[PDB]
């Protein structure tokens, strides 16, 4: 009945929020950069047969070209971003076609007339830079009123700093355009994500939370980057996100930003848990033995104090199927 | 002006609960067992300087004891409870009594005719002894609907089984009797509670979150305890959970039973934080390196979900002064 857009549905979130919206009765409209690359967009022909899915072509970098696939939407999930560190000169290469990208998609939002909500996908990266806190030795709760320091960043451009000021200006803009032409835009901050999508070349957060079991040198520095600034890292199910995702579109009163978080777990209890649940990849937990430091959280309460509740609550559960995932993707060799 | 009781005012919480009440505007009763014994209830002479505040004399064991204190009250803070040694009977000397004093107190709140609310203060005591959760091996999120196993506890009577089984049949028969009679009861159940009151006698309800400090074998033994079994501890800032009984007293839709939580450290993590913090007293974290185990943790979602906000949110915030009131108790040399 309701009429959905997603962004990127040969991307990892992508798929699996297309996934969701066709289970709870959506028609869904989603765009990839190649409707014929069928390396990348095999799982689309199966996700059809779950519901009405209609693929179109469109490129950020292309504009107007949102324009067949938002048209009639009520909801537009923005998951499509650019990423891909790279280097070089980021402002120009990164940053500003990011925040172009997502403005080129938003003023198709506004000529369709139809979208009663967009829902911007963006990443704790917009949340938690804040050079006041890290090092002052206290603990810190992190909220939404947190904002990644953007002057600061550019400044001293410490690691992966363009794609935290991609996200903190992308999301201000979008949110300056929304408030221009009255349309409703929440976004979203997801942690690490873990869980099976149905997408069959994703790598992003895999990479990541399989690290441990992979020993993917890129991956192991992440997770250990994160903890030494945090004193712990940050996961939420791809499941629960895409459903915080609906929820945030489905609830008139959800406003502004909201983290998606769910278990927060140094990495000696991450490692000492997968090494018992997965022994075969030979994880040993005394690699990952640290100091305690302060913490650096995230705050959980916004969207639990507007009514949404995740299902996968344990650290098990939020690894219940991310494993036979990566063995698919080749990400693990076994 | 509305008006409230609180059972046991010579208490550690009680007197938190009798001060945060006469700060907001309450006019107060409370309950001692011997209201001339000035060197235990000095406090509430202090209290006195900030609103109306009346003491009475009652005792569980006597029937009807309290009908002159919870006459004309609005709220009812059931807050005393037994402090449970060691019984020949635990059943007769302990259980049995707790239901009985439990169900008296109920009973005045009833002839009163004037109680919109009865808060009882219990603990997850009450909550997390559970056989299948503790015994499996896996990870396990606790809420609300989770009651400790009063038919294992009886066949293994393992240590401190008395404590729970009072617990759950008090807060049980309290619901009984609620519903006949008519009258809303609604139940708190906090973890282990961290702060400063004004109670001048209550050296033993905090020896516990001090016993790293202190090295009371006793406290420490606890701690470790907890630990084996949960994988880490749970603590809330006494404030908040005095906070937290008002909430539910003031706000209609509250119903049934919340945990109350903030937050989740191991040993070595709350170790950590003490030994740095408070240098002076030579704690060893190392002495509490564990292995990393399941987690059996508590749900804190209730409360937010209904709109509570705790205000005592990392480690450094829910010791922020715990400290200075163990050395006013003598739990601390200096
Ligand atoms: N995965 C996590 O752990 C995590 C955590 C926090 C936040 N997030 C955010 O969630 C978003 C999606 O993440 P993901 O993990 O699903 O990454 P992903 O698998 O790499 O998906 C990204 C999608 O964006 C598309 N895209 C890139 N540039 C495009 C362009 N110029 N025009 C049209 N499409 C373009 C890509 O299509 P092509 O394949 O054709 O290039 C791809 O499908 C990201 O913004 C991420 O930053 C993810
Ligand atoms: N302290 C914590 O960390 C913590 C954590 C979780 C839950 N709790 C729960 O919160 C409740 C209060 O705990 P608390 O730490 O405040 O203990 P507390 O300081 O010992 O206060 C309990 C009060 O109960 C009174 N009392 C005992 N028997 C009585 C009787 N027969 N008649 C009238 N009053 C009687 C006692 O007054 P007298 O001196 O006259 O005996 C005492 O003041 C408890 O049920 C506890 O289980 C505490
Ligand atoms: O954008 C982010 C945020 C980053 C992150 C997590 C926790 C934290 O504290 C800080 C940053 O994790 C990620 C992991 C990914 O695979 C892909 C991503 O796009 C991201
Ligand atoms: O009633 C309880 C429960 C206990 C507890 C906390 C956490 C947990 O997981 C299990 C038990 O903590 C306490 C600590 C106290 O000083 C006094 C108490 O009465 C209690």
């Amino acid at each position: 009945m309701k009429t959905a857009c997603v962004t990127g549905g040969s991307g990892y979130i992508g798929s699996a929020l297309i996934k969701l919206l066709l289970e709870k009765g959506y028609a869904v409209k989603t765009t990839v950069r190649n409707p014929d690359d069928m390396e990348k967009n095999s799982h689309l022909k199966d996700l059809q047969k779950l519901g009405p899915l209609t693929v179109f072509r469109a490129d950020m970098d292309e504009e107007g070209s949102f324009d067949d696939a938002v048209a009639g939407c009520d909801y537009v999930f923005l998951v499509a971003a650019p990423l891909h560190f790279e280097a070089q000169d980021p402002e120009k290469e990164q940053i500003e076609p990011a925040i172009q990208g997502t403005l080129n998609t938003m003023r198709s939002c506004v000529k369709a007339g139809t979208v009663r909500r967009v829902i911007l996908t963006s990443s704790v990266a917009a949340v938690y830079f804040r050079p006041d806190l890290l090092g002052d030795g206290h603990g810190h709760v992190l909220d939404e009123d947190s904002w990644s320091d953007v002057d600061f960043l550019r400044a001293h451009k410490p690691p992966t700093w363009s794609h935290c000021v991609s996200k903190v200006l992308l999301e201000k803009e979008a949110g300056r355009f929304a408030e221009e032409h009255g349309i409703s835009l929440v976004t979203i901050l997801p942690v690490i994500v873990v869980g099976a999508a149905p997408a069959p070349k994703a790598r992003s957060s895999i990479v990541d939370c399989l690290s441990m079991l992979s020993g993917d040198e890129a991956g192991l520095a992440m997770l250990r980057a994160i903890q030494k600034t945090s004193g712990e890292v940050q996961l939420v199910h791809v499941d629960d996100l895409c459903r915080a995702e609906l929820f945030l579109a489905e609830n008139a009163t959800a406003n502004g930003r909201y983290i998606c978080s769910r278990y927060h777990p140094t990495l000696v209890e991450l490692a000492t848990f997968l090494a018992q649940k997965y022994p075969q990849y030979g994880v040993k937990p005394t690699d990952f033995d640290d100091e305690e430091r302060p913490r650096v959280t995230m705050s959980l309460e916004k969207l639990i104090r507007e009514g949404f509740e995740y299902k996968h609550n344990t650290l098990e559960e939020i690894y219940d199927n991310v494993v036979e995932y990566g063995k698919a993707l080749g990400i693990l060799p076994y």
